[PDB]
């Protein structure tokens, strides 16, 4: 997951620095790239954090509304990365090509998610190259449910700003 493309990902919680793999994940890079260009993940949420698993954000503002998305995107999950810890994937629903700005940063190794005989998987597309530390700490925050949502942060661990570094 060392495509070529570093994006700082700057939360109320700490700085996390992601490496996209660009050769792996060409439609997940730039379908990423284009949202943070755009300014699309300032101010959304880490909106659902389970400790031992993962933090998904990327959709959501803090008052839990969802921004409208661009077009959801094909399945890479079959470029052969695995969602090891610290690995980034995109997150989606039931239909496998259903991912659109929703992602999620795996904080332990989550074989179960890999593409596999049983299922597509969940397509990675990158790595954190620093503050994995941020994250398992983002992962920890006190949550409760908001609406249909479980596992939100009592205290919204917000997105200020997510830019591509040069």
């Amino acid at each position: 997951a060392k495509g070529d493309p570093h994006v700082l990902l700057t939360t109320s919680a700490g700085n996390i620095e992601l490496e996209l793999d660009k050769q792996k994940a060409p439609v997940s890079v730039q379908n990423f790239v284009d949202y943070v260009n755009s300014g699309f993940y300032n101010n959304t949420t880490f909106h659902r954090v389970i400790p031992g698993f993962m933090i998904q954000g990327g959709g959501f503002t803090e008052q839990m509304q969802q921004k409208k998305p661009n077009p959801p995107i094909k399945n890479e999950a079959d470029n052969g990365l695995r969602n090891t810890r610290g690995t980034i994937a995109m997150a989606r629903t039931a239909d496998k090509d259903s991912a659109t700005s929703q992602f999620f940063i795996n904080v332990a190794d989550n074989a179960f998610l890999d593409h596999g005989q049983r299922d597509f998987g969940y397509a990675v597309f990158g790595k954190v190259v620093k503050g994995m530390d941020v994250a398992d700490k983002i992962s920890q925050v006190p949550t409760h449910d908001v609406g249909p949502y479980q596992n939100v942060p009592s205290k919204p661990v917000v997105i200020l700003s997510a830019t591509v570094l040069p």
